């Protein structure tokens, strides 16, 4: 009911109206990115009436910022979407134009990456230092179909070299991979970001929108979706969707509800869709303060509870468990938000990035990660402010931390104890500040917000196929299930083109939409953008570097040059520094 | 000044107004397809005053004896430039709806496939059409000619790469007529070619990759573009014949001074400066251009016109604006000279083309889907009706029929002469026996139930000519502050020439480069560096066999086969080449 397309052809067509979509409905259940990214294309490409699309909400109608928002150019659904999507900022302008021209004037790339030793920078920072056998577990498990990689950890796939490898540090820590996570994932993320490979160290691939996602990203889009008439209801709690599972059809027939306390039922017909973002990272949240932790808990909330409603009705939709139970208690868990005016500390991350952290302009162009600390802390700086309202005298970091049951190296607690203060005092002493400075630096001169999150790391836990429900399941007539916890080939969960993909997918599933949908980029399959990522995770050596220590590669190299010596292939092999 | 990208992100990204475009204009020499294309980026991504832009057309402001078509007019999917051009520009035919729009969903409706693709024998179906019947050595050919840097191809002949099995082959058959490649071309364009098309080999056979526009393309493509540049302001000037252009050529420059033209017979001067741009559509494929009808032969002619002319003019100011001379002289008078459009309602006509190309030729759809080629024609002909009517003034009961000759000095098999010294009804006389109409209805058909109008084209061929690298001058050449080279002999990386697509792309690029828009150009399609794509090529090529059928003849081979086979036995590799069916 779909089919997935590169190039200008596909990217700048529209297609028809399809058929019989005056007589259909629309209701999504949460306000995340991937559902207001469905009821944009319902808008745009399924010319839905907006009148006819519910976004089902629960909510009713110190700074906090969350990370994991990089972008990077070929986010291929994205900005097919937020070309559509009119700025806020600039008049006459979308808000990919917005975010093309700033990322244009203002390119981001770190100049400091990893640190150690309480605020040096780690001497071989830029390398990967990936021992031949490191490289080769790489590529082996890019060569294992993914069918075979059920339930794997990451650490079943390598070994000792890896690990101890600059690569590991750079990739665990912009990605927030951990040793026990989806080898299934992992690989995924090494094919997807194949083109970037030359970008990984030093972040340059890395594009950011000028403030918070919810200021840059999500307003946009609900102004867009106000305008068209989607209808926003709030107060709406979906406990379950009763779902009939025949031998020959999926149908959703009714969606219980509580709106604002009184238990109700929706119905549907074949022509009502639902689409459903099955399972959330976010849920059951909580914060501390400056003096406060943030409280652990391992509660189970709406998303969690419903989609579990909806795997006891099929297992083709889905395994919940596998992502919101059993997450090991060393696992990230805890955020911060420091915010501060003081000039100390500000002078003190300018010596450290190389750059004004007030200016406007990049920071630390990505996150900088204290490689020796013990809670395995990284840290980020974007474009200051991230808020509109915020003081121009001020800067807000977002820190966090791989590891959850590990004592401090200057605050001897787990993070999980740690108040704003605490955390902020950890955080300053690997910066390099004095410790007789970092308490009161910490208490009276910066404030700090901690967030529990029980489910940030739910994305990458270990999977079987099958786990995942499909994004249209077979099928299926009017239900799908969007999200980075649905199933789609290639493309890479944690991500928002993960969210936006799904989304589209889903409607032009749905709607049987008759226009293609970009396959995710096909680096991977590129001889250019292979040849580079030779060169590069070999960290800049020749074919003839690469194998001058092997004498079956040695062999095999000198029979292909001889082959090849006057020929087109010799001159990509130059022109991509293999040769 | 310019930089190549794919992808959606810089797709749909608008690019910054240029730095102080508002004080620079634009001369464009011709109204060509680049031309129009040009002043359509210099409007919509340069953001040039429209009434700064002057076109500067020879023709004042088709022949009357009947209908005219063009041929060489294919699109496929990936033309990137020009559906990046025609998405902005409104349909004329469909409201609120781009001539991108129109083109996709009429494709979709209507999706072109041929299915009859070589006849023989006055209207038989070749037994093996469908298969390439390429021998390992022809295919070892294909191959090597790839793997041959540009660099190392000046002047070398399509028959120098390739010998006798390739030439034998039926991919040979559909290269050289859909494309009209001539056994002396370049094998440097036939070199792009292969790898340009790569991911449609699939349907080299049966056309099924190909798209056209609902109308000829005067109707399709330029009308919309006309429409859209004069809603613009932009200055369409006629009469207008330009000589030649004063260019000054400095160790660190090269600054367009003056351009003398003939407007209306009084001999004038445009006056440059550094912000005037000029775009040259340097040589012209359409130049001299005589008409015959049904009764009279296109007159055959050498003459050179304005274009040739002009690039003569502009080649002797700077060795880098290239060497007309490889492409207008010394062609070959065997060379396609003539091509011929016949008119018919005869419904004997028509009912013969309908029992070859299986569908009705006046029902509005796809008729023959791309040329039928006449294997065993002396001429070498070919012949495609396009979906009736290619005209929006034709009668409805009408077909146009276009038909084209490889060889022009040739006695044909039923009017024995060669076809330039043929009249119209001649020319359709030896089609209509390719078709296998009874020879006693053959003459009365011709000459009184159709009007066939032939043309004589002396450059027809010229972008295939034999050519070393700088014989085309680069898009903008070495530190050109307002010169450019538009057209399909002006040089630029990979693409293909003998397209529309290529004609926009140098637009593009002309006006990118000389406005410094900061944007970028879609690279040329990556299907030859693509693995997937390679993979469907090995096994198209070896007319689907898998790699232990196409190795079970070989020993170097075979033993490979085993140790890869061994090597990539529970791979993601395996599971990529099963997939492909090279296993």
């Amino acid at each position: 009911h779909m089919y997935y397309s590169y190039g200008n052809y596909e990217a700048f067509a529209r297609p028809k109206k399809p058929e019989n979509v005056e007589n259909k409905s629309a209701y999504l259940i949460g306000s995340g990115l991937a559902s207001l990214a469905a009821a944009c294309f319902l808008i745009r490409d399924g010319q839905m009436e907006g009148s006819k699309i519910h976004i089902l909400e629960e909510l009713p109608k110190g700074y906090v910022v969350r990370g994991g928002r990089e972008m990077e150019n070929h986010f291929e659904c994205l900005w097919d979407l937020f070309r559509s999507i009119p700025s806020l900022e600039i008049d006459n302008a979308s808000v990919l134009d917005e975010f093309y021209w700033l990322n244009k004037e203002d390119p981001n790339y770190s100049r400091c990456r990893v640190i150690e030793k309480q605020g040096q920078r780690l001497v071989t920072d830029g390398d990967f230092t990936l021992t031949k056998t490191a490289i080769k577990e790489i590529l082996d498990l890019c060569l294992t179909n993914e069918e075979d990689l059920d339930d794997v950890k990451i650490t079943d796939v390598f070994s000792d070299d890896f690990f101890n490898s600059n690569f590991w540090i750079y990739w665990k820590t912009m990605f927030a991979f951990e040793p026990w996570h989806s080898a299934m994932e992992m690989r995924r993320y090494l094919m997807r970001f194949l083109h970037h490979i030359s970008g990984l160290a030093d972040f340059s691939a890395l594009k950011f929108t000028k403030y918070n996602q919810y200021e840059s990203l999500v307003l946009p889009m609900v102004e867009y979706l106000k305008s068209h008439g989607v209808q926003f209801e709030y107060d709406v709690k979906v406990e379950d969707i009763k779902i009939d599972v025949t031998t020959s059809q999926k149908i959703a027939r009714e969606i219980l509800i509580d709106r604002n306390g009184n238990a109700e039922s929706i119905k549907l017909t074949i022509n009502d869709l639902v689409f459903v973002t099955n399972g959330s990272i976010t849920e059951s949240s909580t914060y501390g303060d400056n003096d406060t932790p943030a409280p652990p808990t391992d509660e189970l909330g709406g998303s969690w509870t419903l989609w579990k409603n909806l795997a006891r009705q099929s297992p083709e939709f889905g395994n919940p468990d596998k992502f919101c139970q059993n997450i090991p208690k060393k696992s990230w868990f805890v955020s911060a938000t420091s915010t501060t005016n003081n000039k100390e500390i500000i002078d003190t991350i300018e010596s450290i990035c190389k750059r004004d952290p007030l200016a406007g302009k990049t920071v630390t162009g990505g996150i900088i990660t204290i490689n020796d600390s013990a809670w395995q802390m990284s840290f980020t700086i974007n474009r200051q402010q991230q808020f509109k309202d915020q003081p121009e005298n001020e800067i807000s970091t977002w820190i966090y931390a791989l590891y959850s049951d590990v004592n401090g190296d200057y605050i001897k607690k787990p993070i999980t104890e740690c108040s704003g203060n605490e955390i902020c005092q950890e955080w300053l002493y690997h910066l390099g500040v004095s410790t007789d400075k970092i308490e009161d630096l910490a208490k009276h001169a910066s404030n700090t917000i901690p967030v529990y999150m029980p489910y940030i790391t739910s994305y990458f836990m270990t999977r079987a196929i099958g786990d995942r429900p499909l994004v249209v399941p077979h099928q299926s007539q009017n239900l799908a299930f969007i999200g980075n916890f649905a199933e789609t080939e290639r493309d890479t969960v944690f991500t928002t083109e993960y969210s936006v993909r799904t989304a589209m997918e889903a409607v032009y599933q749905l709607l049987n939409i008759d226009r293609g949908i970009p396959e995710v980029i096909n680096s991977p399959f590129d001889l250019r953008v292979l040849m580079d990522a030779i060169y590069e995770l070999n960290d800049h050596q020749d074919l003839r570097e690469i194998t001058k220590d092997s004498k079956m590669q040695k062999l095999a190299l000198a029979g292909f040059l001889k082959k090849i010596k006057g020929t087109y292939i010799e001159s990509l092999l130059k022109e991509h520094k293999l040769l």
